[PDB]
Parts: structure tokens; C-alpha cells; sequence
């Protein structure tokens, strides 16, 4: 037997970062979750108990929170290009790095109509997230994505025309409930290293900001004819606003609420126009992805 | 032996209900789970097997769903004090209904900053809730309460002068980061029955504003000298503001962010005023709870 | 206002215990979660911001470990009953002590039959708990539980005989499937005081044994009448055997398993007699409750 | 711009089916989690909003119960190229199908010494799962797992001579704990179609026997140079004893138990060879992961 793949590193490395301006006062916080995870000449440790080519996991965590002090910790796309480049640029056998951060949510607090300096609320478990893959030789590749972004319309989504058989029950429709959780990823055109990624840091804040305002836009103003078509629009206008942009990835759950027949019940009328009370179903739910790119 | 305490009923019912303006073409939506959970001379389905006593769960189920169907839903307070006393008054042997409803956020959204008819975001995890006890010749007694609500300030947190003995390791300090998730419940008098409930009706949604505005804004501005300290502050400023309440109960995780020394690494300077990189921890916290009264 | 109760501590302390005989090489582990809650004249500290009442969180979590480092772990009624004694005996002005521990399985591994001395595994998330309170000139009441254990019987289970109303749409049945997760609480009789605690240790881990035991045999042979009918049988035998229990206490979900109708598909026959396949629900659930005491 | 990529389906479909044997009155059960995600010509769902080559996931839903009562659901390789075969075949459009099923344990319980014919308890959160991917002219290739099996070993655990410089702390150790949740891989040759799976039906089975076997011995006896050399003697067996398999993969988290200095308190000694109380870690953790191949 051979080792044809490996990597190894450190999971779940919570970090906080706080700056705070000595001029006005206020301070900013940053938190976010890190893995890194390294590649390269360590099949020897597997084969032959050689820990002479492992870094320490432990190490890894150390050299987080050193770089998170040394470093802007934002954007994530820059943080992780930099972690991911110091790995393989301080040791010789390490090839590539891999970092995944997650970065939460603490909004600065509106007390009395006015910006607190110092007080945050989370406000979501909606995350911002970067996968950074630094490999030697090849440069930068960056995924940026968000998720858990949860949304739900009440009418002007519509389900109908699909393939009739005789595995098929369900009902064609014309006005239903439309919920999902979101996750779209924007994949980057790679980055020859760390110079590159530095030039283009303005872009990210702007791209994720614009992918968030395009996705809740599009979800609100299109009469959608089926998720496919919705998140189809929704991939088109981000790709056609950032040209540095590669594909975007929607992957979308389709969260079923239900209608409830009460007719049984006094002929209480409950369902088509009538429908006022749905039982919203935790499970099955569709799965609906697509990754589109350029012509 | 012998049946000393005993209740049943449905968990988990998740329920939705929209409101449509004909006029407007505005559409509001209510996310909810509701338990109902009965009390009453039920004993001999436990001792005799004798199932002519159960109003069966499903039932039960289907009840919560009638009654949102002909009720309003909102506030919640209202809803669980109808749903209650229509399974006291409805079956001669059950003598007390005990109802917990968790309302679920669904915020309007703004497009092109117009809030929009008909699509809406889950803007955090925090819930509003209630539990509605409705004793048969004891009136309606209601708990209202929000939680889930994360928040963290970056500094003017002291923690001093706390006992030192041989169990103490702790430091103490005048400028650290202090977080928490918020579980505050108000307890309202009694009330006679559903007239009286529906007589206050306005007061239920003024007072959860009022309880999370009190406690976002104290929590933002108090120099805190302890979680004990501040939450009572809160607490007070709640009764003072609401006269129909007779206590308010917070109950406030700790949750720690440690200094992580660096000096280790080239003499690299984190702690105290130059502290800047934190470790959240996930576990251990500390708890403090407290229940505040009127004199 | 005033302070009308007030409690703070330490809670998610995980411990791990190791035990390792010398003669025969045997190691024994064990692992809890620990939180520990204190109440006394501690009411200036939410007042008045006087810390010096105050014995710091972070001082009760250290507690806990040297408390674990000089005494036996199990069983978990001795532990607490040690740990919360402590702290009303080292602080005057500490009252009460309120300790819950989690025992997590860690259960010897067998490797080609025979046991192993020092590897283990974690055969399911049952867990073992009690709840210690120590209260000052009122003893020590200790409440003992399981919880998580998660069964199903797939026949020997009817319901039929409910009361049957206009809310009522379930079909009577004597063949269904019956599925929870078992809660199990038994309270024991107040102690005065450590040392009785320690003359009647050898019966904590045989009344636990014993209400796994009953709770297991019961379920699985009982033709049940109902949820209700079936843990009455559970709680009445195990205060027939042990009469140092006051009560006991069942919590059980009925987690449902729906019929699928597939006979709009070519006939096909898959409900009553011919049921094969069925749709596990998530949401809603029965849950039903039952407190047992003597005559 | 243009779709490069897409796939849709129903996740999250909860499954259970019984067998009872008339002869001897034995009933065994099996529940599943399905996931059916299709590819195929339906690029202009997305596109132009033709939803006439959408095969519904609600019938996609109807489909997995069809399926699970016309064929066996066991081993559940089978049962997913079955499901997975079935859309390939039935819709001249849809040339993929992706088909993950985890399977939750049910396990007979014994009472008095003998197995129960109706009975059954979920021993541990422990999964085996299958990813089965049917590409039309391509084959079926399936990836068969467990997952969530948590060990512990107490002792004959070791990890020294790793790289040191200015970014480590970690000690070397010749005496640790060693525990992780254990998550293996192995994937089968391709397979022509379903007449080649049906033919290797029985290897299913005893391959994730033997696998599970060789983990838990491996982890028991092996003095263990670090989780890299431990689980590559793992796969290497695995590889071994089954020439079907291509290529094993493990991914196994290092869930950290840290020694607690007690020096401070009365020169208590609890570390070294003296440790016998420790603080388990919820977070960070270490991520080893290898993929082992044939020469
Ligand atoms: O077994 C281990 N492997 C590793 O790579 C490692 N790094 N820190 N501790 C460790 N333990
Ligand atoms: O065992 C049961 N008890 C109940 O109270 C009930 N209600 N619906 N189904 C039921 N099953
Ligand atoms: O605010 C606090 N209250 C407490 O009781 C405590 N104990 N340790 N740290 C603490 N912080
Ligand atoms: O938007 C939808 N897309 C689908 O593919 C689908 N299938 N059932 N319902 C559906 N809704
Ligand atoms: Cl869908
Ligand atoms: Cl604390
Ligand atoms: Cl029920
Ligand atoms: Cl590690
Ligand atoms: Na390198
Ligand atoms: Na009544
Ligand atoms: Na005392
Ligand atoms: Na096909």
C-alpha cells in the first residue's frame, strides 16, 4: 500500500480580534473560526512514524493567533492568503496550505439612534466565509462564500409544468410559500501570491456586499417559476458585476411549508385562496444546486 | 402506589399563519411552535388503562391549528390565553391547560430601503416566548420572556474584589470583555380569565419592547462591576416601567474570552493594555441568575 | 425592589478521571459535566455591587477538580453530596450548593473476546445524572435519572377507546409502532447529611442498574394500552424495589412512525396488515408525564 | 453566462422498514436517511424556466418509498444502486443519479439473556453510510463508511520527536490520552452496473465488519506513535483483507484531554505520572487525514 493523499492541521481554532482607535474611541471586533490544514513531503510520518516532517498541530493554533497579532484579520480573503502563505514559505516540505475561516457576526449597537462605541449584538447565525488553497508554484485560489442566510416570501413563487408520471402526486401550483437557506460561494480567478491578493482587497468587501443585496433582491422581486430559475438570475447579475470573478455556486434548500386541510372540521375552509395556516415541515426538503460561469 | 402528578400533550407543533391586506397588498407572516400539555382527573389511563379519559394528542394538535385558523395569533400572550382556555372549558375533567409558545423572527425586508409586502428574513436565532398556565377556577398566569439574544462589549467590564482564599487563582481586573446570551422572563399578575387578558392586550408587546430596549441599553452603558451588578439594574428598571408585573428573572451565561500570552514568541506583546488576540472559550461559563421583586 | 432568589456557579465543567491499579494494570475511566450553583447571603453583591461575597466562578471550577483529585468520582451521589457539602461548610455565608453532573459512557472495549485494560468507547449518548442539592440544617435531596436512552417496538403497542370528538380525526389502533426516548427520574429520600450518604452508597449504582433494567423489560413485553398505561408499570415496580425512593418521574416523547398509503401507485398495498414501509416524523411529537409516588 | 454545472433532488428523507418472518415471529427493522440528487439535460430550468424536464422531488420522494418496499433495503449498497439505477433508466433525460443513505442503528435487545423478537434500542449515534454514484454508460461507483464512532484509549499513546522552532510550546509526551471520533472510507472497484453489484452482495457486509473490526483492534493495541501512524496500520489492513476495495480513507479529529497543574493548591501533584484528573477540550482539535492506496 502507498499514501496517495494526506493532510493534517488544526480544527475549530476560535479567534477574537479587537482594534480600538486611541483618536475617537471606538472599537472594532472581529471573530471568526480558523482550520488549516497542510500538505506536502509528510507521507513518513504515516508509513514509518517519522515526526521529524510534522509541524504540530498545536504549533498551527500558535501560529494563528501569532499572525492574527502581526496582521489585519480583515478582509478574510487577505487573513487567510497570509496565513496560508506563511506555512509554505517557512517550511521547506510543506506544499500547500488550505485555510477555511468562518467569520460571525457582531453588528455595532444602535443605542438611542446613535453608534455605540464598544457594545455589539450578533445579529444572525448568517456566516462569511473564505476557503483559501495556497499551493506552491501554483499561486492563490480563493472561494468566498456566504451562508445561512435565511429568507422566506409569502406568495409570488409558483410551481408548475413539471414532468407528470406515475411516480407523481404532487399538484401543480401558482401561488406557494418560497423559504431557503442560502449559500452561494463565488470562486475567484487565481492569484499568482500574496502581491496580487493585496492589490485587489477593496474587492472583497464590495463583491460579498454585492452578492448579499443581489441574492435579496432577486429572491424578493422575481416572480419565481421554480428555484432553478430564481437562483439562475441570481448568479448572472454577480457574475456580470465582478469581472475577477470565475463561477458562483447557489446550493438551495427547499423548505416545504404545507397547506392544511381543515374542511373535516365544520367545513372550515383552509386551502387555495383560503389558505391562512401552513404546517412548515422539517424534513424531506428539496436540494436544488447549480455553479454557473462565463460563456 | 399512586399517581401523584401527571400531564400530556403535543410538543413540537410548528405552525405558521399569514395576514393578507386586500387594501395594501401587505402581507405579515407568524412563525410559532407551540406544546400544550393538559392536567386534569386523567389518572385512570396511567392505573386502569382506561383510554375513555385522553383527549388524544392528535387532537390536541389539530386544535392548535383550528384555533390559530379562527384567532389572531399576536400577541402570543393572547393566542396561548385562548388556547388554554379552550381545553378547560371544552372538557369537564381536564382542570388546567399549560401552554409554551416560542415565536420565531420573520423581519420584513428592505429593498432599495422600501420594506417589502411580502418577503422577509430570519434576522437572528432570538425568540420571544411564552408559557400561559390556565388553572380551572385559578385564572391565567403568564410568563413572557425573549432569549437567545448574543451580545458582547469590547470593554467597561471590571471584575474586582471578589473573595481570595486558597481556592482562588483568578485575577482581578478593571477592563475585560464581557458576553452573554440573554434569558429574560417577566411574570405578570394573575389574571381573572381570557376578559381581563384581552383587556390588556396592548400592554404585552409594549413590555417586550420595553425589556429588550432596557436590556440592550444597559448593558451598553453601564461601567459593569459584575454580571450580578448590572443584571439587577435591568431588572429594576423593568418593574419600575411596567406596574402589571411582579417580578423579572434573568438568567446570564458568562462567556469567557481569555488573554493569550504571546511574549513567548520573540517578546511579542498581548496581555493586559496591549492585549489585542482573544480565545473565546466555549466551555466552561459562568452562570448568574437572579430574581428581582417588588419591595 | 428586592432580590427574591438568587443563584450563580459554574456550569459545562468537564472532568476526566482516571483510575489505574497498580497489581493489574487495569485502567477505569470516567467523564461528567459538572455545574455547581450557590445561594446565600449573597444579595449586596446584585445591589450594591459588593464583590466581596462573591466566591468567583472561575474559583468553583477549580474547586471541582481539586474536589475530583482527592475523592472518589462514582458513584455521581457521592460525588455531589462531597462537592456541594464543601461549599457550605468552607463559606459561612453560603447556604445552599446545587450540583448537577452528566456521566458520559466510556464503556471498556472487548478485543477477541476478552476485555481490554485501557481502551474504551462511547456506546451511545445515554447518559446517567443526578441532581444534588445541599441545603444548610435541611439535609442533602438527591434526584437520579437516565436519560437518552432511545427505544422502538415494532408491533405490541395499541391505541384505541380515546374520547372522540369534532376535533378528533386519528383512526383507533391495535397494531402501531411505539418509539421514545426514555427520561427517568428517582428522588430518594433526604439524607441528614454526608455520612448517611455514605452508609447507603452501595444502592446508587444498583437502583440505577435496576431502573435501567425495569425500564428496558417492561417496554419491551408490555401489550401497551397506551404511553401512559406502560410507564405507570415502569415507575410502580421500581418503588417496589427499593424503598429508599419517595417518587419517581417518566418524561417520554411518543416519537411517530406514519403509514405510507402508496395504493394510488399501481395498487400498491402498504398500510394495516400490509404495512412495510413508514415515514419517521420529526416534528410533532406526543410527550407525556407521569410522577409515581407511595400510597 | 452558462451552467457548468447542476444537480437537484429531496434530502433528508426518513425511511423505515420492517421484515417479519411468519415462521418464527422474528420482526427486524432498518431506518435510513436517503439523499437523491439527479444531473442530466436540465440546463433550461435554470435558463428559460422549462420546468417539463424537472422530474418533481416530491416524486423523487415517492420514489425512495416505491423503491424501499419493492427490494431489500439491506446491505444498503444494494438498495442505493437499486434507487440510483432506477432514474438512469426510467428518464431518457436524467444521466446521473448521486444517492448518499446513512443508516441509524436499531439494535435487538436482549432480555434475560435472550434477543427479543420485536424490540430494539439505538446503541450509539454510530452511522454506516454509502454514497452510490450511477453514470449512465459509466457504471456505479460507491463509497461505503462509518462514521461517529468515539473511542478513548487511556494510556500507550505517544507523541515526541516533531519539528521544533520559535512557533512551538507542545511538550513531547511517551504518555498520553488518545481519543477521536473515527470516520473511514472505502471505495469499492467500479462496478459495470446492477447485475455485478447483485453478484458481490455478500462482501458488503462483511467488509464493513472487518473494517470496523480493524479499526477498534488497531486502536486498542497499537502504542501508538502519533494518529497518523496508528490509523495508516489501519488502512493498510483494510487494504489487505479485501481486494475489492481500491482505496481506504480515514479522517480522524485528536479530541485533546489537557493536563490540570494543581501545584498551586497545598503542592497537590496531578500531572506527569501523577495525573489522574483532566480537562477534556471542546475545541480546538487536531484533523489528521489520509487516503491509502494500492502500491
Ligand atoms: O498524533 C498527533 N499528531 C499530530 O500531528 C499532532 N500535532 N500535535 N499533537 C499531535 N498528535
Ligand atoms: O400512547 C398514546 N397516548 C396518548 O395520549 C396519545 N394521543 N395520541 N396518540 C397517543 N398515544
Ligand atoms: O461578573 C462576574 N461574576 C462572577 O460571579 C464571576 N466569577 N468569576 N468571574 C466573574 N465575573
Ligand atoms: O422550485 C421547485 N423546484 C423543484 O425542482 C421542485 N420539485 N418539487 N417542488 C419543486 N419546487
Ligand atoms: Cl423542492
Ligand atoms: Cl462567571
Ligand atoms: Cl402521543
Ligand atoms: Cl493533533
Ligand atoms: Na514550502
Ligand atoms: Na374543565
Ligand atoms: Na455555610
Ligand atoms: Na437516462
Amino acid at each position: 500500500s502507498a499514501v496517495k493523499a494526506a493532510r493534517y492541521g488544526k480544527d475549530n481554532v476560535r479567534v477574537y480580534k479587537v482594534h480600538k482607535d486611541e483618536k475617537t474611541g471606538v472599537q472594532t471586533v472581529y471573530e471568526m473560526t480558523v482550520c488549516v490544514l497542510l500538505e506536502g513531503e509528510i507521507e513518513t510520518s504515516y508509513t514509518k512514524a517519522d515526526n521529524s516532517v510534522i509541524v504540530a498541530t498545536d504549533s498551527i493554533k500558535n501560529t494563528i493567533y501569532i499572525t492574527a497579532k502581526q496582521n489585519p484579520v480583515t478582509p478574510p480573503e487577505l487573513f487567510g492568503s497570509i496565513l496560508g502563505t506563511h506555512f509554505i514559505e517557512k517550511y521547506n516540505h510543506i506544499h500547500a496550505a488550505h485555510v477555511n475561516i468562518v467569520c460571525h457576526r457582531w453588528t455595532r449597537m444602535d443605542i438611542d439612534g446613535k453608534p455605540h462605541p464598544h457594545s455589539f449584538i450578533r445579529d444572525s447565525e448568517e456566516k462569511r466565509n473564505v476557503q483559501v488553497d495556497v499551493v506552491e508554484g501554483k499561486g492563490i485560489d480563493i472561494k468566498s462564500s456566504l451562508s445561512g442566510l435565511t429568507v422566506l416570501k409569502s406568495t409570488n413563487s409558483q410551481f408548475w409544468g413539471f414532468l407528470r408520471d406515475e411516480y407523481t402526486t404532487l399538484k401543480e401550483t401558482w401561488d406557494r410559500i418560497l423559504s431557503t437557506d442560502v449559500d452561494a460561494t463565488w470562486q475567484w480567478k487565481n492569484f499568482s501570491g500574496l502581491q496580487e491578493v493585496r492589490s485587489h482587497v477593496p474587492k472583497f468587501d464590495a463583491t460579498w456586499a454585492t452578492a448579499r443585496e443581489v441574492t435579496l433582491k432577486t429572491f424578493a422581486e422575481d416572480n419565481s417559476a421554480s428555484v432553478q430559475a430564481t437562483m439562475y438570475k441570481m448568479a448572472e447579475q454577480i457574475l456580470a458585476r465582478q469581472q475577477l470573478i470565475e463561477t458562483v455556486e447557489y446550493s438551495l434548500p427547499n423548505k416545504h411549508y404545507f397547506e392544511i386541510d381543515l374542511s373535516w372540521h365544520k367545513g372550515l375552509q383552509n386551502t387555495g385562496k383560503n389558505a391562512e395556516v401552513f404546517a412548515p415541515q422539517s424534513d424531506p426538503n428539496g436540494l436544488i444546486k447549480c455553479t454557473v460561469g462565463r460563456s
